[PDB]
């Protein structure tokens, strides 16, 4: 493929203990973007499910608003840096 290669798993696990198929991302066609359906987009790209580029393309995003999403629901967790926390912010590049 060239420049459309979006590889990962069908299936990634959340640490909720949810699983996030590349049939759980949210509508195209939604535009009232609650926290739990940009949690869904946010956390396929951190688990490898689809690539940041794909989640932009598909819901017509920008880098920036896809920065908002990351840092609203992975790393909004910032009130203590939790031995986790710090895969975290690792994974996610600019908080």
């Amino acid at each position: 493929m060239y420049l459309k290669r979006v590889d990962g798993p069908r299936q990634v696990t959340l640490p909720d203990g949810t699983v996030l198929s590349r049939a759980d991302l949210p509508p195209l066609d939604t535009r009232r973007w609650v926290a739990s359906r940009k949690a869904a987009v946010v956390k396929a790209v951190i688990h490898g499910l689809i690539t940041e580029r794909e989640a932009l393309d598909r819901y017509s995003l920008s880098e920036e608003e896809f920065a908002l999403w990351r840092s609203a629901v992975a790393a909004h967790g910032e009130k203590a840096l939790k031995v986790t926390m710090i895969q975290k912010y690792r994974q996610l590049h600019h908080h």
